[PDB]
């Protein structure tokens, strides 16, 4: 339920080289810090998530050209790529639950569900809409991070300036409210 | 959802008198302050209220005698009576929906829904149990008070020493909540 | 299936202030060393927990007073308040699966099922009753620490003991006996 | 659940002759010592016995010959024969629940339910396979002995070494734990 | 699906004593080093195992003897037995879902399905044949190693050399090709 | 599943003249070296096409005019005619299952798919959509070169480059991995 300036930058090479980027989830800063004997602003002993309603809206008007075709694979067992600022290659163009990636007016969305990762080194995740949804806790500092959707924009010779939004959902569950005097 | 300390001074005339009381409803006593973007520890934009379970849990124990008996009379129209240390009769006694008040070991407990006063001149009320029940707003600050339950406990020799709990239920509805950076 | 003193020290302040306490869990208590080629008294490769019949038998009699009121919120996720000798407000007193804590002589129990902590820093947990119940192993030594349930008795000017008494069921299956010469 | 060496020593008669044996069941010799306030490693109140699926895995290869034939009469009533090292006869041929004992390679199993004696002069037992069992109780010292099944494998020239299994079935019940600090 | 020597040496007691073993699984094993873009010779985001029908194809003749007989009992938790060259007993010969190893020509084998192992300490499991399956990774260095089936071979005065086969099945799914230039 | 920049330089001329291309279908494109004992990324010993979803995503915006018409007309049996940098007529308007190019950018796409050419003087092919599709086999070096769309852009005064894309689906069988020491 926020945005951040993503803007890729652009390049010289002729061939048409992609961008491969990063977005990694995390709850936190969906909400605030609290106060008095509620440091978090959303009470909950328990909490669940069912699917995310990721959206990349684009700020391009038009009138720019440039437009190219990609695929955002998506992506939650944690192993991106290496960052490259001009990738010769699409490592997502090959992929299953794949989807064509339209811009820059076009507008493009996704839905998936993500997982937590439990270990760094192994990272584990439950499956895809199951009722088996390992449950989670409600924590301002150790907090996990969950992984999001792979992105990955073609190159141009103009700028490009992306709005990505996120509507991360809950499923709050026992409430555990303080009423101090 | 919290308790404070009521205790009913003795008295030494023989006759059996009352002591009438008050307990004014309050929802910020059940909140505390907030933080950042979120000054409300609960935030929503709007809320409703059934009932209340209130209960009048004793402290005594059964072998203090002094038992008497009362009539906890709903109010809600505001319009409690002139507070006295000891009261010569019991101006509860006569009610509809009254109830035996059974002291001291022995439990008792009432059920209803208030309402909120509009003006403390004029006074109105909308009615008990009833799709029409008008809705309110979450303020930390400017928020009524809402009547509670007529108490009426009978003086005695002894002391007497009571906790009173509510467990005021609220039907939350339309989340609106804030993550800034 | 075991018991253990847990004696509430009184205090002076009028005001009716908590308690909060601790209760955690532990198989390895529920079963002495073994000897020979079965260190442990009841060898299983796996088992299972479903339910635990918990209960709180207190000790005082009926004469003594002091009676009062609380809120036994469960507890799993690992996330217990601040212990306080004498705490000025009821944290588990907003909850939906919650108890009216009934003292002294009045007796009083929950049901729940408890669950095991993979990581102490992020701690997560399985569903309750269900058939994705996480098996475990057994160990006499390197063995986790179930959650237990969240108390919380009101102070007294009279001391307070109570009889806490657990009834840890188990599902062993697979058995694994050794007899050697 | 355990194995032991029983080796038939040749013999130069030219007669083929017998060599009895025996096989007495034991309890104590399927459990080994416990330790604190748990001496048996299996602790019950009460435990039964169904069947008890005996075999005499041989161990010679196909190539030894001097193969020949027996009869594994079933024994429970405590009446074994005067063992002898080369018999001239076969006394357990005549029997009505008959078993071709053959040997060596070839595989061959007994199924049967042993009873407990009573007295070592009277030696009481109950029926085979009814709901009458008479019940027993855990010891680790004085235990009973079982009778087992009555072999008799012919002598030869050639040595003989078998390995002799047993899987005792147990039925416990109303279990008995120990807990303490 | 690979093989290995796993001769047992011989043992001059006459005791017939056994000589438990070890048999980890591991992935990295069934799969060579990649390159290019491509570092895993099959390229896939998730994968699953179903089961993996083990086999102890043995090696020896049949006029070879010193046939004995064990309990090949699964193993899954993680909690192996001290190993010993010559045991003096058979702690697999007590267990539920056993499995008769006849040696050494006769054929045998079995059929289970592993799981990972999270944490070395804790050492968690999934249950068997379930939909609740929790999900893996690819990976080339950073993998788990899978817990395989307890042996138990009992020794003789003659050599012993088997041939020890698997086949883990595997069920990819989302595959993640690159085809750079 | 890869991409290529295949500009198309204007010309001078006023009347409409049409530019011919060529797009020759490769597998070894798509798929890059292996390693080891797997020269293949994509181990298998036969494999199938089913349907290639072509698609030629344009990159000029909607601002730029020039906008003409063609035909997309398939091209199997190894026929193309010869390149020109400005044709004066449209070889590819007359066809059965044509399509109207539309451009610059407005989408368009076709569907299909190729067979393999077994000799390059007589130039064969099977039948579309049969289940005689005749099979094929894996190789890195001594591969065919399946035949594509036959494109037929027109000229215009303003530069022109589209982004063609592919997505050749494969149906494998009968896999072959190979896991050396």
């Amino acid at each position: 339920s926020r945005t951040f300036g993503y803007t890729i930058k652009r390049t010289t090479v002729k061939t048409p080289s992609w961008a491969v980027d990063m977005m990694r989830f995390n709850i936190n800063d969906f909400l605030p810090p609290g106060g008095g004997s509620n440091p978090r602003s959303v009470p909950f002993e328990y909490y669940r998530i069912r699917k995310v309603k990721v959206e990349f809206w684009p700020c391009s008007p038009i009138t720019q050209g440039d437009r190219g075709v990609g695929s955002s694979a998506v992506i939650l067992d944690d192993n991106f790529v290496t960052k490259a600022t001009a990738l010769t290659y699409d490592p997502y163009v090959n992929y299953s639950s794949r989807h064509t990636i339209t811009q820059p007016f076009s507008y493009h969305s996704r839905y998936f569900t993500p997982k937590p990762v439990l270990d760094s080194t192994i990272d584990y995740f439950q499956p895809n809409n199951k009722r088996n949804q390992l449950w989670l806790r409600l924590q301002t500092a150790g907090n996990v991070d969950h992984v999001g959707l792979g992105t990955a924009f073609e190159n141009s010779i103009y700028d490009q300036e992306y709005n990505i939004r996120v509507t991360m959902y809950v499923q709050f569950r026992e409430f555990n409210l303080k009423d101090p005097p």
